[PDB]
């Protein structure tokens, strides 16, 4: 692929189907067609033998074809693209999940396995590999950049050196590197970051970023250094910004509250930069059921009063240029058939969806089977013996110890507070939450870490997740030694998952069983799980939007964030580069 | 080694540095208005440049830590211009000559379909194409000229191109693809010749460029789906719009002035230029080389009839580069090659200043370094037939009185029927229209002259003789009488090629090409003015009724890969009929 499409054989055949002298495998018709270089929508009808479109012509002009399909009263696009995204974090593999979306519309996925990669190493992108090997779901694949994201901070699964990384890079299978987070490292120029970014050149593939904060001078030098995209945007200026700075631009919809001023600042703009394009980053399952994929994002979009033309162009062009792929993300003459046809310009109903010219979804589901794969190597994730009461704990001599805290939820920042000891103990002090992070992959000592959160409510019992950005390892919270082994030998008896505890009871699993990210079930099982399990939670805390949300247990062991955050190895500060072992600070 | 040549670690590391605020630029661009090919602003913005990477783009002022400082105060900063299809040919120069009048004009890089030295020349012409690029400092992209000659069988250029041979230039890493394929039928019914030829191209992975002159609905499709995705020919303003539609990358070209502001109506009238606009020379007499001239004129004159420069400028560089596969070209931003034009004004678009890959090399429109400039001896003494005479040029018969027929029309063509009170055994040349008469001049084919009877052409008091003639190039001579036909074929077959005009018995002009009778080797001073005079002297023979009648029309009437009866080496030639008229003869 794109060899499949140069077939001596088919390229004959779709000529002359073209030329008029053979009839079509399929026609698409009736259809007002969203044509995405001109920005008008236009009727046409189109014709498409094999994996190519034959023509793209006048409408009704013609009927000689095995198959019709047909779109009046709806209007034809390309299939959407998603240029940056996990489907891990869906808790679904990746049948599911391209049964989820290519039912929406979403022929194409740019994946960063990036947490499968944290848990099993290339073994976890191997199966990644397998596992999209043959859906209707064309998926390109992207290296896992930084793995671990703070290396001698913390230890997940896997170690990426650039000898790995330039591996990944000669897989035909991969496109480039996946967004690199760890950009001190880069800008800084660190031997391991500059070595991978290297190799993404040395492989002439992609290089794409994660560039949260980059600003002014920083930013020239992650660009000064190969890296060419983008998806971190915060505000209206941001997006300009890092527009002007040259980037490709990864718009991605996990935030809603920022689609309005991206679209007031495209609408200002008065066009859409060639160099825009959508992406889903993160999206739960209770998102990706009710919401959708990809397409949900063309969906806000043109909710918050983008024009749909613009939306779509930005999701299908734009996508393709991009990925180098001239056969995708347009309907003409000459490209891949992979196709949707929508209800209307609002709600994107997929009345049909075709890849590579198989009609493989109608109405919303699917008219295909989709090869599972061996889900195996990916169970018994958890690595590690139950825990007590004591593993949360923090043993201390003296009588009364001074406590090193992290206080904030995000932007965190070093703190301290006095504290009692009993008994071999430290006592957990008035208003000061825990965090318990234990090392599971059976790369370590199976030792649990505490440390003192503060700003962060109070607890009334606890939650074990065992996904946790970006070392997934089993991550605890709460007001309780006992409500907290509650949680965490349910996650590690179901194998990895998530779950809440309070006053000496489970009230809410979602178990995860493989990796500790995603689950076997199906999306509805999985998203109801997910609900109720917010909702759980929602009642041991009481949250205070915006930053002490829910959404912040999975991210607050996340090490090369700037800040202390508790590791499976200690306090990290990823400034310093230290291990801060124990939370005692003397006495 | 482009573009491995930018990602080198040493100098990568370097740029980064230079970046973060470290180490210094070797080269600053201060005081300029950027022309922000994204967004589509001016903006203030000054340029950082280590080796060839433009390593930062920085707020205005922020920095003077440079080796060298290039002034931009009060001007407008560029991407470098890329031309995305043209003949070097067509200027009857060295491609040194014309890297000498562009490079001076913002010009970067062309890309260059030598397939007239193809035609007089064979591999051995590319090859030497090939060696002219190697230093100079304009990055010139070859391609696979695509058929030679245009329509195998009713003409007879200097090379026969098959599909074996296409494929052999297309694993030059010098070259970036097929050259425009004209020979239209050819592809859209499947002969086996072009088609092995379009597949060469497409399992190649490379651009596979057209020139679709004249096809419409179905017979565009069919050339699409064959995989030619790009196109120069566009006859009328709706012609783009719906080139447009189909998907085709546009190569808008400035050889057309007439149409431009059609192309500009349209184009306004939509609201915002796709992304899919390139822009183009095609071919660019001498003289407009001087006064116009280049691609540069290009941007110049869609500006002057109302393109925003915003667009023109959108076009000529990031379109380009995302055409041809090359991210490190066509947009400042850190991280891609520094080729930067600053222009004095986005109307009359002055180069104050011109760099190539970090380097300068042009201040106010002259060149600041040498352009080595290449061994001519490949392309010397391409004469290859003995002088002609009176007779040559007059058609025998056994009658009388006599009918025949004729190319009825100028530019596009027909037939028609007439006596000849056939005079002293010849015919004697009847009233109403102007003879042609071509003799193959190449030596693959005896150099018997093969005379016509062209119509409505004007009168002709004498003869043009010219050996530029599209595309077998043979010599081809429209002339009012035998003896000065004679007069001028025999003066520029002497000159080893070139033009030359004669009347009442004298030669009154010459312009001498004895570089494969298409270029010459003097400076493009001489050789501008003596196209001028040669212009000067033709109407003088004949009275143009424009347009359709005009100068240019003397170059096209032999144009094989278009429709229309047509006189070449072998007689009166349609495409359609395949067939070819021995002599114009009947009765």
């Amino acid at each position: 692929e794109p060899a499949d499409l140069n077939d001596d054989t088919l390229r004959a055949r779709a000529v002359a189907a073209a030329r008029g002298d053979q009839r079509f495998d399929v026609l698409i018709t009736g259809g007002t067609l969203v044509d995405v270089v001109t920005g008008e929508l236009r009727p046409a009808d189109i014709g498409i033998v094999g994996a190519l479109i034959a023509s793209v012509h006048e409408p009704a002009s013609r009927r000689d074809a095995a198959q019709v399909i047909d779109a009046g009263g709806a209007y034809v696009s390309p299939g959407l693209i998603d240029t940056h995204m996990h489907i891990e974090s869906s808790m679904i593999t990746p049948a599911a999940y391209a049964a989820a979306v290519v039912a929406r519309g979403v022929t194409t996925i740019v994946w960063d396995p990036h947490e499968f990669g944290n848990v099993h190493g290339v073994d976890g992108v191997r199966w990644a590999a397998k596992a999209i090997e043959n859906l209707p779901l064309r998926a390109i694949l992207l290296a896992p950049s930084c793995v671990p994201s703070a290396p001698g901070l913390e230890r997940g699964g896997a170690d990426f050196d650039a000898a790995i990384l330039a591996d990944l890079l000669s897989w035909p299978e991969i496109g480039g590197i996946a967004e690199i987070m760890n950009m001190r490292g880069v800008i800084e120029r660190d031997p391991r970051m500059s070595g991978i970014v290297q190799a993404g050149l040395a492989a002439e593939k992609l290089v794409c970023g994660h560039a949260r904060g980059l600003k002014n001078a920083d930013l020239n030098a992650f660009m000064a250094a190969g890296v060419s995209s983008d998806h971190e945007l915060v505000s209206g200026e941001d997006l300009m910004a890092k527009l002007r700075a040259g980037l490709t631009i990864e718009l991605r919809g996990s935030h809603d509250h920022l689609l309005p001023e991206f679209v007031a600042a495209l609408n200002t703009l008065g066009h859409l930069p060639q160099t825009v394009t959508l992406c889903t980053d993160d999206v739960f399952p209770d998102d990706l059921l009710q919401g959708g994929g990809l397409d949900d994002v063309v969906r806000r979009l043109v909710r918050y009063g983008l024009k749909p033309e613009w939306a779509l162009r930005a999701a299908t062009l734009n996508a393709a240029q991009r990925l180098g792929r001239s056969d995708l993300g347009l309907i003409a003459a000459g490209r891949r058939a992979d196709i949707v046809v929508f209800e209307d310009l609002n709600g994107f109903s997929a009345r049909h969806v075709l890849a590579s010219g198989r009609a493989v979804a109608e109405g919303g589901r699917m008219l295909v089977d989709i090869p599972t794969c061996d889900t195996t190597v990916l169970k018994g994730s958890m690595k590690l013996p139950l825990r007590m009461a004591n593993d949360f704990l923090v043993k201390s001599q003296g009588a009364k110890v001074r406590l090193a805290t992290i206080d904030r939820p995000r932007f965190t920042q070093w703190g301290e507070t006095e504290a009692d000891v009993k008994d071999g103990f430290v006592v957990p002090p008035e208003g000061a939450t825990m965090i318990s992070v234990t090392h599971r992959h059976g790369m370590a000592e199976p030792t649990t870490k505490t440390g003192f959160l503060t700003g962060w409510g109070r607890w009334n019992g606890a939650f074990a997740t065992t996904v946790s950005h970006d070392s997934h390892n089993l991550t605890v919270f709460g007001g309780n030694a006992g409500d907290m082994a509650l949680a965490a030998n349910a996650v590690i008896g179901t194998g990895g998952g998530m779950a809440v505890a309070s006053e000496g009871k489970v009230t809410a699993i979602l178990p995860l069983p493989l990796s500790g990210l995603v689950s076997d079930a199906p999306l509805e099982e999985v998203a109801r799980a997910f609900e109720d399990l917010r909702e759980a939670v929602g009642k041991v805390v009481e949250w205070q939007p915006p930053y002490l949300v829910f959404k912040a247990c999975f991210g607050a062991t996340l090490a090369c964030n700037i800040g202390p955050h508790q590791t499976d190895m200690g306090i990290a500060d990823v400034l310093t580069g230290k291990v801060m072992e124990s939370p005692v600070i003397e006495v």
